[PDB]
Formats: C-alpha cells, sequence, structure tokens
C-alpha cells in the first residue's frame, strides 16, 4: 500500500557505490531503527554552486560525534563525494545535498549505540514569497535534557508538533521559546529581526542551532556596516519589529510577512541581506 | 566493515512475510531515517507466557497516534502475530517481541511525518542479580519540549548519555530527575523504594513512561496488603529508604544493592514484589 520510492530524482552513495530510488539500508535489528541513533546535515547545490558545503560537511561529523557516533568519513571526502554525485544530474533543477550518519548496534547496554557501528551515506536529491509565524505553545528542549548540541533526527518530532499546531491555526510556522521565555528560532530555520534599522538575532544558547547560513548572513551584514546584535528576544520585541526575516532552509533568507494578526513588508534589509548572501555566494 | 547481522535469532513480520536476520526496512528517502518518526513497544515470551502482551500491543498503537502515524494494525492483530511467530523458536529460550511503526514520507512540510505512510513491522528476538545506580546530571524532558507520550526512538539518546555517564563513573544505572528536581525514573526503568514498609514510586507526571510492569506490580503489591504510593521524590528520600527497586527491561523487577556510595541488601517487598509477580504471570 505505502509506495517508498522517492518524491524526485535521488542519487545515494553508499558502501562504496552510487545508488537511485530509495535503497533500504536499515533493518528491524538496526540500532537506528528504534533508538534514534541518526545525524545527517543539509546543503544546496544550484547553478554549480554550494554555499558552504565545505562548513555543512564539517558540522555532520560535529554531529556524530555529539551524539555518540564515529564519523567515518573526513569532511573533504564528503565534500568530494557531493561534487561527483552532482553530476549524475542534468543541472537544471537544484539538488539537495544530505549526508547521514546512523548506528547498527548498541553496546554494553543496547539504548546505548556502539560508535564503531557507525555507517555513512550521502543522499542527493532534486529539489521540490513571504510567509507568516505565530507563536508556538510548544518550547525548545535543552541541552540537560536532549543532545540539542546535534543535528540529529530524534529533535524533529517537535518541530513536526510545532509546525502542525501553527498550521492548524492558519499560519506557515511558529517562533519557538526556549524553557526561559525568550524566542530562540522557529519551527525549521533562525529567526532575525530589525528595529530602526538595527538587525537582532536570538543568541546562541545551546537549546537550538545557531545555524551555518545564520553565521554567513550575520557576518555578510557586518561586513556591509550593519549593527548585528545577539540578544535575548521576547514577543514583545518581534511585534515591534519593522522587518522579520529567516535563515536556514537550505541556505535561504526569506521575508515573513504576517505576525499573528499583522501584516509587515518584506523589507530592504532583508532584501539587501538576500543580495549579499548571493553576491558571496557567487563570488 | 560493519557486520549488520543480527546478534541472536531474529525472525520479524514485515509486509505479510515471516523474515530472518536483519532485513533492510528503511532508506535514504525514507522520512523515518533522518527525521525521527519512529515507535516501538516490547514484551518478553518465556515458558509459554507472555504477561501483559496484551497491553503493551495497546500501547504501540496509542505510541503511534502521539507520534503523528496512524496504526495499521490492530491489538489484537498483533498479539495474533507474536503467538505465531513464537512458534519459529525452539523454546529454550526467552524471547523478546517488538511491534514498531514509522513514516516513509513527510506532508505539506517534509519535517511532519504523513500518517498515510506509516509502516508496520514486529520484530521477535532470542535474549541475550543487583544493580547500582547514581544520580545522573541529565534530566528528563518535558511534554512541551518532547513528545514524552510516545515510547519513541528519538527519546532515547538522552538515556545513552545517561546510561554511558552512570557507567564513566562505576555504576550500571541512575537516577533521572525532572525539570523540577523531583526524581522520575532510571535510565531505562521505572523506580520504586520501600521505607518503613511502605511502598512508593513517583507519580505519573508526562515526563517519563509510567510503565506497564509498574502499574501491574502497584496492584499487585495493593491487592497483597501493601501500601502504595506515588508521590513526588527527591534523593534524599533514596538516601534514606530500606529497598530499592525497578520494573521494565522487559516485564522485571530487579533489586538495586548500591545507591552512589551506600549499600543495600535485597529486600523482602522487592522479594514478594517479584513472587506476585511470576504467581500472577503463571496464573
Amino acid at each position: 500500500a505505502v509506495d517508498t520510492s522517492p518524491r524526485s530524482t535521488t542519487w545515494t552513495f553508499v558502501d562504496g557505490e552510487w545508488l537511485a530510488g530509495n535503497p533500504p539500508l536499515i533493518g528491524p535489528t538496526s540500532h537506528a531503527m528504534w533508538l534514534g541513533s541518526t545525524v545527517f546535515d543539509g546543503a544546496r547545490w544550484f547553478d554549480g554552486i554550494a554555499p558552504d558545503l565545505d562548513l555543512h560537511c564539517q558540522r555532520v561529523n560535529r554531529s556524530a560525534e555529539a551524539l555518540g557516533l564515529k564519523p567515518t568519513m573526513s569532511a573533504e571526502e564528503i565534500e568530494g563525494l557531493a561534487w561527483e554525485g552532482v553530476k549524475k544530474f542534468d543541472g537544471k533543477t537544484a539538488i539537495y545535498v544530505k549526508p547521514m550518519y546512523w548506528g547498527e548496534h548498541g553496546s554494553w547496554s543496547v539504548v546505548a549505540v556502539d560508535p564503531e557501528s557507525t555507517r555513512f551515506a550521502l543522499c542527493l536529491f532534486e529539489a521540490p514569497a513571504g510567509s507568516s509565524l505565530t507563536l508556538s505553545p510548544f518550547r525548545r528542549p535543552t541541552l540537560e535534557c536532549m543532545p540539542t548540541d546535534a543535528k540529529a533526527g530524534c529533535l524533529y518530532p517537535n518541530n513536526a508538533r510545532i509546525l502542525n499546531e501553527a498550521r492548524s491555526r492558519g499560519f506557515d510556522n511558529a517562533l519557538v521559546r526556549d524553557m526561559l521565555g525568550n524566542i530562540a528560532e522557529t519551527g525549521s530555520s533562525n529567526i532575525f529581526m530589525v528595529k530602526d534599522g538595527v538587525v537582532f538575532t536570538p543568541a546562541a544558547n545551546r537549546t537550538f542551532l545557531a545555524g551555518i547560513t545564520r553565521s554567513r548572513v550575520m557576518g555578510l551584514l557586518s561586513e556591509a556596516g550593519f549593527e548585528v546584535i545577539e540578544t535575548s528576544l521576547t514577543m514583545a520585541d518581534f511585534e515591534g519589529a519593522d522587518e522579520i526575516f529567516t535563515s536556514g532552509n537550505y541556505s535561504k533568507v526569506l521575508p515573513v510577512t504576517r505576525l499573528e494578526q499583522r501584516e509587515l513588508q518584506a523589507g530592504p534589509v532583508t532584501a539587501k541581506a538576500r543580495d549579499l548572501y548571493m553576491d558571496w555566494a557567487h563570488a
């Protein structure tokens, strides 16, 4: 009944080979199947360029260490495979690049993954306007209760609730607070706001991933003469903002045009952030 | 390099067939592989009996609803398959029963699983003394930051940290607090203590699974004339206890013989809890 083939053209490097489709890799006795030992990252190729691909390949390795896995591939080898893999596509569509590590076996206790049982795959697949935000009744976890250190599948079912409950109320996404009440990020990306020409973004506090796109954008805007401030923000701050915009979602910078009931224009600083990213990425 | 076959004899029912080994089921484009959409439960067959098997089959379905999956099999059908599957083994060893549901695809957003893409497997495998506990520096998450509602793989990497850090200090396991500072459970089971003939256990607060074994044991001890109290416990309470014991780990009731530096005898109430469980299970 359930069709498991991919929704778009897909090529995956695993165990020395490039495979089309959705080839099964993990079984019912694989530790990753029931006990959560998986880690991934994401980058985007479009028009012969892959912005910060190198940083995404380093991160998937740090994610793996952080979740108790042992990264088998150097970041350079992962980059290398990505450039080879991209040639198997016609190039007329953007390609998402998803490296993954996972565990096959537990250790002295079945719950703790055996780092020597780590396996790797690199999955490349073709890719399938202002958005609206509300406030989520859900929260980010903390480093004390989850490994927020890792870009890991185990964190994402909370994002699935966040996004679905926001959609049930007519929004595309939602802002998500940490356990202190401060805004951390959205259900799927980092968040920025602008007030009186100044750019603000939630300070990195280990409840959320301080993104690679976030870091690039902050650096670009600084070098263009903006004030960019990492701080603690609340909902009140966002209700008062001149512009709001997101970063992530495979290296994109996207405007937010509705916050709760209030409409906003897509703003100038946001456009500038987009033009700087592009000029940097094409240089 | 990594051998993915199972560490013991294994039979899995999936897509209408019984399969030996660790047959691959999930691929790199399967939602469950990177975004955490998996759920399982566990029961134990030994000597022709499977204690509360029916309740574990109902729970895996509730877990599935709670994580946004759509349970495809009635609890009765799952029980039915378990009794058929057990006949493929020689019967000289205990058999663990692990039903699983997972997602194959996302929906309007890739992060949120499509409930119609849910698949099922039932994995049966053969099974491969007082223990020691410390206090964990980690915490349980809350229902506001994770779906603690579901027996889901995404929760378990936190248990992997808990167990490993306890082992790094010379213990088998650790007590784990909720975010209010009260003891919730251990890294792998529910916890009980006895003080002056009275049995105490942490009250169910949606930060941890109130077990099926826990509930059985509480009911058995009540019916045998014990006082059994669900309350808020702290570490101080446990440091003062006459006995401590655990429940879970596939329907077992096990004594704790060390708490930090303090040694304890395996105690009478714990033995009684074990004899009651057995007499109930064999009736």
